[PDB]
Parts: structure tokens; C-alpha cells; sequence
């Protein structure tokens, strides 16, 4: 089965055609400057052939029509006709409580998606232009919407409910949702394979450490607890987000600094995290160098960041009653040997011990723990597009 | 030297008269329903004699006047006249940045306590009322203030700093302080004795579970991390407090419901916790009974509460790199075998296993873990009053 994965932006459209037989990306592409002048589509075919075409792309529908032409090109394409695309997949952030699994697209899902957004306190609404264009160009092809909140819908009530007045949950839907679902589910699946046990028999803690960061406790293949909550702000300190602070600090700051609700929200989401502490950057690479060159604020920001991840590993070890493995993924998790070191030092007491040399390897699924450690520590690159395609294939199959 | 220890709440006042010659509690008492109807003072003398008086107590000053009359009663009292009270030690929750060690009461201490009213809204006002009541009733007696925050001053910067813009820490003193210090320090000491090791060699997790609840990670006798923060609101779900929720919920609620900063603070401190979830009570005894009789909201509130304590045990196990013991104290911690059961179930994976029969014993320092468990679980009655009296003696003596 071949799956086309679409990711649409205001004036762009990224795509990948993936063969699910071998999970190989046959072609990867990008349409830019849509609705602008000098539109362009660029496609890379697996064997090192690149196609570029300067043509006008007024709307996402035009871009998608070109994408199909580029995929079927005699020499630079990978399929003979549009009919070889068995399904299309798209990722949306919030599915609230309406979406407990990925969904087959139709007029119903389009409305539910819009509602989930207007009820949620999220910033950027979902971009539907890619999804819409798809319905016109390929009416007969199954389309699957994948939600980042979906994977966490298996959480029990004592985990997702906040200790707030119950009516707020009922009147405004306030509860923990969780994000990065697609990433957590994918690496949890890879980790089970590396443990050599069927997923149902595994207990895994997954750490998606990127500009946004979240940890999930995966029991027997299902999410049972996660660090982000009602919004992506809860939990860990991140690039520009403060994470879980004393809630009383909010009105205190609003009275002291004379701030509006929008200002305090912006302060917590964009001026906090390691950026806010370091006074320097929200980029962990920059902080790491700065810290070595002796920059104290940068050193403090990385200490706070690693310390909080360490604590969550302890927290989810209790949730899971002993974990079989801890997984690191995303930008920081996959690439930073030093940040992994800061996080994993001082945990032998709970069965975690790593090998400094194995921890230096990069871009690979690898167990970096000593062979005698009770808890395995795996570094597993997350692959967004492939995860979305697997989700799409599962739905289109069943 | 005889020290009177006072702990004042909104409508109550606990006291103990302790002889420092041998550290014996001569009399223990409680004034309840102050400022309400059917006020009552109850006193227990060391020889078992109990006094109860139904009288009207309009203000803390009236209650304190009765306390003195009960302490001097010919048969049920323990001293001949007020002059036998050499000093008074007061429990005060927040002293802010300026006061983080015990202090002889003076104009400056008073100022700091009133300035922190907004930082400990449920506590500082009543603590102040008890101090003023004491100044009027016994003008000539030395008064010593002992802060809930002192014990946590050993926390490292990466634990007490929030991932917020650094200037807020500098300009407004925003950082984690922690509370119940006196209780945590005392039971940590008792736990080291029970482990038969020098405090310096121990790693203990102390859980003070009462109307207010907090956990502390004690390493070698020093507090290294604790659950409450800038204010007593952070951390666990409590009787009427929500604990650590997604901070984004604050601005969100303010906008949806049109709430000012004062109202949202009251909502989080007075209408949340198990009271907010259950819709029934903030008393764990009542919830336990209601849960057993089939009340779902009450059952959910206790699950959320126990689950959060369980997670903190995991969190601090990582902080401490393996703990030697977990300690339960305060109202719920000392008396609820069933709540301890909910909390401690499913942790054998991290070395914690308890004996259901031992867990039924009450009012005793006892190890309730199975003999083979790697981590000991002790139930230890707290004695904040003897600890406050020790400080009072030291300060008044020098
Ligand atoms: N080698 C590295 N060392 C430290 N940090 C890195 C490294 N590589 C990437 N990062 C960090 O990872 C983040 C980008 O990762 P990414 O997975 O794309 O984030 P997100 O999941 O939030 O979209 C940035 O904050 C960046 O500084
Ligand atoms: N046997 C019990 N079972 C469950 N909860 C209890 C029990 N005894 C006391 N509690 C709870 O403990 C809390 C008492 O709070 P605390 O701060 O320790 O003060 P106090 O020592 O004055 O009772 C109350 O919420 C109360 O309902």
C-alpha cells in the first residue's frame, strides 16, 4: 500500500509518498509560495533525482494537482497514475474528547475539528486547505486525519481530571489532553521491538524532547499518563515555556506587573523556559556551548531542564510500577549526548545506568545502557511522516 | 523553662505547654469554632484529665484568654499563674525572603508577616491573629516566631528556581520556598533513628498529609526538594487546594468566567482540591465514608488524591537516587489506613511493599513494610509543637 502524507501551511505544502510494504519514502516534496508569485514545486525521488518546476500555484488545490503530476512523471516520478495512491494522511493537533482514534475524513469530521479548536485555548487553528484540496482532486481516495491528542485518550479519569471544581470539567471541558501523541506512540512501538517482547507485555517511558517537551507513561501499548495537559504548557520547562509552576504565581504576577490575561499567557508560553532563565536563547545547542564557555545563566537553564526530565522518569516509574525502558527522541533527545548525560546521571538507584561511549553515537536506534542495568535506555529517532502513514494504513485496513 | 506553643487557624487554635527541663508536654489543647456559635475549648493534662468548656469565643483574643484560664485551673491545669509561661512560640507559615529562620518577635517580623498575607492567604492572617492575641494577653512575655519555610532553605538553585524570566526572581523574589518545614524536619529525624543510621547517611521521603499536604525529599538530614512552592498552593491536591494544574487554565478561566485575580485565587485555594471534585467535603474522613457508601465523586476525589501522592514518591525516588524510607505523618498520614493503602498499592516495582495488618495500627511510630521490602515505610506522628518549643528555647536563651 502506498500512502501520501500531506502537511499544509499558509503558503506551502509538504508531501511524502511512502510505500508501506517496506516503509520506504519513494518521493519527498515541497510546494512553496502558493497564492503568491513565483510559485515552485520541488520533488526528490529516492534514487537521487530532483525535479523543480516554476509554475503558478494560486491555491492549495492547484499545488496538489501539480504534486500529482510530479509523482506520476515518467522519469522523476514514482507511480504510473493517481490510482496508485491508496490513501492520504494529515495530522491535526487537537481532537479533544471527540476523537479517541484517527478518523476517516468526511463532512462530519471537518465540523468536529473546527469545534474542537474553538473550545480549546489553543493559538493556531488547524490549517484545512490541504485536507479540502484533497477531497476535490481525489474524491475516491480514503483520507485519514491523525490527532496528536488521540493516543492519550486511554488515560484513566484519576489521571486526566484536575482537582478543580467538577463543573469546570463539565461546562468547559477542562481536563488533561496531552500532545506529541503521534511521536510517543511511534517510539513506544519501536521500543517494544527492541525489547523483543509484544507491546502488551511492556512498560515504557517515552521522552519527546524538542522545542516542546513531553513525557508519556506507556503501559502495554496504551498511554496511561503524560506531562502536558489541557494545553501544551503543562509539565516540563521547555524552550520558551515555563511548565508546571505554582499556579498562584499567575494572579500574583498579574497584580504586580499589571498584566492582562493575554499578556500573562504570552509571558508563560513565549518568554519563559530555558530562554527566560538564560536570558540568551531557546536553542539548546546555543545554551550548551554557552554553558561550557562559562555562561552561568545558560548552565542554570540546562540544569533546571535536565533535572525536571529526571524527576518525570521517577514519577512515571511509580505510575508504571517499574518501567522496562526509557526512550529518548526528538531534536534534543536524539542529538544531545550531553543533555542525555545530565538527565541520566544519578539514577542507578532506580536501575538506570548508561554507557558514556554508546551515548555518543548519533542518528540511530540504540540501547545506551550498560548490559547489567535493570532499565534499558533507548535512543530512537521519531519519524513523523511514517508514523502518520502507519496510522493511516491501520485505519484504512480495519 | 515552660514554653507555650501556639498554632492558629481561621477558626481554631491549638496549643501545648511544654516543660523544657525534660521536654514533657504538660497540657495539650484545642479551641474550635472561634468566631462562630458553640465555641469550645478542650484540654488534656499529662495525667489523663480532660477539661471541656462550652463558651463563646468571638475572637482569637477571647480563646487565648480561656486557654490561660484552662492552664491555671486548680485541678485540670498545670501552672499556678500566667507568669509561669516563660515564652511563647508561634507557628507562622510565610516569612518571605527576609525571614527564613526563627526570630524573636519585633516590629520588623510583624511587617514581614503582614506583607506575606497574599503569599499564604489561608495561613498568615490567622497566624497574625494569634500573635496579636498573644501580645494583648501577655505583653510582657517573649514571643518567638518559627517559620514553615526555614528547613527548605538548603534546596539547590536548580530545584527552587522556576523556568520563568530571571528578572521576576530578582525583582519579586519568585522562587520555591516550601512549607510544613517543622513537621518534615521532625519526622525525618525520627525516621533516621528508626533506620538505626546517622541522619547524614539516610535518604528519606516525608509525606505530611493533612488539610494541607506536602512531600519533601530529605538527603542526609537536609531538605533538597519539596512539593509546595512560592505559596502553599503548589504540588498535591489537598482539602480545598488544587495543587499543580496546567498554569494556562488560570487565564483561560478568568476569561471564560470573567474572574478577577482575587476570585481566581480564592477558587484555587478555597473551592478546589477534594472539596471541589467531590462536591461534598474537604474532610477525608467524610469522603472515605461517602466513597464506601457508593458516592462516585467522593471516590474519584480520593483516587486523585492518592494517585498524586504516589507519583511524588516516584518523583523523589529519582531526586534522591533511591530512598531508604518513606514517612507518613499528619492527620491523614497518621490515621488513615485506607488512604495509605490506596497510595502504597502497586509500588513493589520500586521496592515498596506493605503489610496490611501492620498498616491498621494507629498512633504509633511503626514500620508497616514487609520485612523483605527494599524501602521502609514508617508511620510517624508529627510533633510540630515540641520542635517549635525547642527553637523558642534556643532563641529566648540567647
Ligand atoms: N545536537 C543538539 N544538541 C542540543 N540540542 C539540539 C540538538 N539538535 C537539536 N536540538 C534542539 O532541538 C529543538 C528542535 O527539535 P524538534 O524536534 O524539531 O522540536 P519540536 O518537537 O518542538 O518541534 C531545538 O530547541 C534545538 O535547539
Ligand atoms: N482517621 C482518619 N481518616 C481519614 N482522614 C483523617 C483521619 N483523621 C484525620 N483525618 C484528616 O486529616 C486532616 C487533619 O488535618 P491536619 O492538618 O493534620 O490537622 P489536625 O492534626 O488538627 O487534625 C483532616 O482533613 C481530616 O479529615
Amino acid at each position: 500500500m502506498k500512502v501520501l502524507v500531506i502537511n499544509a501551511g499558509s503558503s506551502s505544502l509538504k508531501y511524502q509518498l511512502i510505500d508501506m510494504t517496506n516503509e520506504s519514502a519513494l518521493a519527498v516534496g515541497l510546494c512553496e509560495r502558493i497564492g503568491i508569485d513565483n510559485s515552485i514545486i520541488t520533488q526528490k525521488k529516492f534514487d537521487g533525482k530532483k525535479l523543480e518546476k516554476l509554475t503558478d500555484l494560486p491555491t492549495h488545490k492547484d499545488a496538489l494537482e501539480e504534486v500529482v503530476k510530479a509523482l506520476t512523471d515518467d522519469e522523476f516520478g514514482v507511480i504510473k497514475d493517481m490510482g496508485e495512491i491508496n490513501a492520504v494522511g494529515h495530522r491535526v493537533v487537537h481532537g479533544g474528547e471527540k476523537f479517541t482514534t484517527s478518523a476517516l475524513y468526511d463532512e462530519g469530521v471537518e465540523k468536529a475539528i473546527k469545534d474542537c479548536f474553538e473550545l480549546a485555548p489553543l493559538h493556531n487553528p488547524p490549517n484545512m486547505m490541504g485536507i479540502s484540496a484533497c477531497a476535490e482532486i481525489m474524491p475516491g481516495t480514503p483520507m485519514v486525519i491523525v490527532f496528536d491528542t488521540a493516543f492519550h485518550q486511554t488515560m484513566p479519569p484519576y489521571a486526566y481530571m484536575y482537582a478543580l471544581p467538577y463543573d469546570l470539567y463539565e461546562k468547559h471541558g477542562v481536563r488533561k489532553y496531552g500532545f506529541h501523541g503521534t511521536s510517543h506512540k511511534y517510539v513506544a512501538e519501536r521500543a517494544a521491538l527492541m525489547l523483543g517482547k509484544p507491546a502488551e507485555e511492556t512498560k515504557i517511558i517515552t521522552c519527546h524532547l524538542g522545542n516542546g517537551s513531553s513525557i508519556t507513561a506507556v503501559e502495554g501499548g496504551k498511554s496511561v499518563e503524560t506531562s502536558m495537559g489541557f494545553t501544551p504548557l503543562e509539565g516540563l520547562a521547555m524552550g520558551t515555556r515555563c511548565g508546571s509552576i505554582d499556579p498562584a504565581i499567575v494572579p500574583f504576577l498579574m497584580e504586580k506587573e499589571g498584566l492582562t490575561t493575554r499578556e500573562i499567557d504570552t509571558l508563560m508560553n513565549k518568554k519563559s523556559g530555558v530562554l527566560g532563565v538564560s536570558g540568551l536563547s531557546n536553542d539548546f545547542r546555543d545554551l550548551d556551548e554557552a554553558a561550557s564557555k562559562g555562561n552561568r545563566k545558560a548552565e542554570l537553564a540546562l540544569e533546571i531542564f535536565a533535572y525536571k526530565v529526571k524527576k518525570f522518569i521517577g514519577e512515571y516509574s511509580a505510575v508504571l510500577n517499574g518501567a522496562d525502558a526509557v526512550v529518548f527522541t526528538a531534536g534534543i533527545g536524539e542529538n544531545s549526548a550531553s543533555i542525555r548525560k545530565r538527565i541520566l546521571t544519578g539514577l542507578d538507584g532506580i536501575g538506570i545506568k548508561i554507557d558514556d561511549e554508546k551515548n555518543k553515537i548519533r542518528g540511530q536506534e540504540i540501547d545506551i545502557s550498560t548490559p547489567d542495568a535493570k532499565v534499558r535506555v533507548f535512543v530512537i529517532p521519531t519519524n513523523e511522516e511514517l508514523a502518520i502513514a502507519r496510522e493511516t494504513k491501520e485505519i484504512v485496513e480495519t
